[PDB]
């Protein structure tokens, strides 16, 4: 009688089947592209004979149930909750399931976990045969229905100008189940209007898209205006089902396959220095089997005032040779896929979601890994007593200052590049001797990899 | 703690087990179908009785190791080197160990010997019970290994 409507359907994500509370269930900001359903495998039996009387017969049997299909898209709207005062995306257990299979723990360091500054999602503890287990609850009008033991297969992140920032989720469940009784009241679990205002206070617009590309073999950072992009995280999950003739069967667990983090970035060709054309010609010139690039795509842009933004940080990526795409105005496409340091070392990449980004915050998130931990920005090597020169056979212990003063890693290395008339140790004691009449330089770079440069030309003379 | 991939294999052909230089060892550009290994022989000793309550037990003994098998494919790539200005194929010692059982001498007239015009291989001096003796060196990623005292069976 009463017809169920699509627009009135609300989704609930849970980690447990009983005792649903605010810490285990949430209302998901799903769009109007929802779709789900479970199909089955069937077998037909035909008979082929040669007698005078052919047997035109066909007998059908049900054999098994395929995986339940579910897919929906949500808005990327990071925010801070009033309870914890820490930036968390509304759909945080989805990112936890995509990241690692451990118990949900925002106070840890692996998987989806927040902080006072930003919400960061790493895949360092992803090396599992089975990720975190969810339960997609589908409340269409009044009738209940949920999908048993869902697991996130992939997360489709679309980054295109003229398009608002969104993410599309698609996964599979063991068995979709319809329910008659309410598992839990949706009103108090569902987000109230105040946190809806708090969430809508932060929107991410993909029109402001700035890319950080830097090769680790040459450190040639480029300036590329983005036309449109897309990067996805794939788990390659396959459900395993038994094969029994007598009765039908349902899937039993799964085994996550190979982790894939691929992305496609479209951008216009530029003749300007460090532009798209220079990147393309450098890549098509140095044809190398292996690539090692710093790619840091920043959705929503960067600003001095706190602004909502989404960040991808791929430390050691693999850039496929670009193919310049012909159109009205030449716009090329670059394909990348983040490879790890070691196949089982994790650290494929990590993401940043928060409404409160300053350029320094995103910078230290990119270089150090967290939006809260500070990193060095500039370095000037300091002589032991404002000294400008050195004579032959004289010791000089180099000192150094770093900025900001709140940097977590402040120690720097000591090296000599230009000139051969002195030496430096781990502590910085520069030493000279006889037959040292040439000008020499001294270098200093911190171990956090900010790209900081500490330089000073000391005029080492022959002495008195 | 690392996995080794076949794509990172590099093959060097040597005539000496020490004092490796550019005249005794060169890299051989191999392809995907490269393969190497060594199989082992064994034996099972089983008691074969006929009465009731017979003994049903076996026992294995390692008895011998087979000869190591290696194979790879290379492109025929003649060229002239800048040092000697004589046409030479990069895997020339393979051709020599295939052709003759004497010490390699590109200046000679038997086996693998080159010239200012072409690189030539003749089998006029292969009357030997043990042809020129090589040592295939295999480099997969980081770990090293080699096959001791190889002989070119065929090409």
């Amino acid at each position: 009688m009463s017809l169920q409507l699509l627009r009135n359907t609300r989704i609930f994500v849970s980690t447990v089947k009983t005792g649903h509370n605010k810490t285990n269930t949430q209302e998901i900001l799903v769009q109007d592209d929802i779709s789900w359903g479970q199909d089955s495998n069937s077998t037909d039996i035909t008979v082929n004979e040669a007698g005078p009387r052919p047997t035109r017969g066909s007998k059908r049997f049900n054999d098994s149930l395929n995986a339940a299909e579910w897919s929906f898209s949500t808005y990327i709207l990071p925010y801070k909750d009033k309870n914890t005062s820490k930036q968390i995306v509304p759909d945080y257990m989805l990112w936890h399931a995509l990241s690692s299979g451990r118990a949900i723990n925002l106070e840890g360091t692996t998987g989806a976990h927040n902080n006072a500054t930003n919400f960061m999602v790493n895949f360092k503890d992803n090396s599992y045969h089975e990720l975190a287990m969810l339960h997609i609850y589908i409340l269409t009008d009044k009738t209940w229905s949920y999908i048993d033991s869902c697991q996130i297969n992939q997360a489709e992140v679309n980054v295109d100008i003229e398009d608002i920032g969104r993410v599309t989720w698609s996964g599979n469940g063991n068995q979709l189940i319809p329910l008659d009784e309410q598992p839990f009241d949706p009103d108090q679990i569902g987000i109230d209007d105040e946190t809806y205002m708090t969430i809508q206070g932060s929107y991410i617009k993909n029109k402001l898209t700035i890319l950080k590309i830097k090769d680790m073999d040459t450190n040639k950072s480029y300036d590329i205006p983005i036309t449109g992009g897309t990067f996805t995280i794939n788990n390659n999950i396959t459900y395993l089902t038994p094969n029994v003739m007598s009765r039908v069967t349902i899937p039993i667990g799964s085994f996550t396959g190979a982790f894939e983090l691929t992305g496609s970035l479209t951008a216009y060709l530029n003749d300007k220095s460090l532009g798209s054309m220079e990147l393309y010609k450098d890549l098509i010139k140095t044809l190398k089997v292996v690539n090692r690039f710093e790619i840091a795509l920043v959705l929503g842009g960067e600003y001095d005032d706190e602004r909502p933004a989404a960040i991808l940080v791929a430390k050691q990526a693999h850039v496929n040779i670009p193919t310049i795409e012909t159109d009205d105005v030449l716009g090329t496409s670059v394909e990348f896929k983040a490879i790890p340091s070691d196949l089982d070392a994790g650290d494929e990449g990590y993401l940043g979601f928060s409404s409160k980004y300053t350029r320094t915050t995103i910078n230290n998130l990119i270089v150090n890994g967290d939006g809260a931990t500070d990193a060095v920005t500039a370095i000037t090597v300091k002589s032991a007593g404002n000294v400008t020169t050195l004579n032959r056979s004289a010791t000089l212990q180099m000192s150094v200052e770093v900025t900001p003063s709140s940097a977590r890693n402040k120690e720097v290395t000591w090296a000599i590049t230009a000139g051969d008339a002195a030496t430096i140790n781990a502590t910085g004691l520069l030493r000279a001797d006889a037959s040292k009449t040439g000008a020499v330089t001294v270098e200093a770079t911190a171990k956090d990899g900010s790209g900081v440069k500490g330089t000073k030309v000391i005029t080492v003379t022959a002495g008195g």
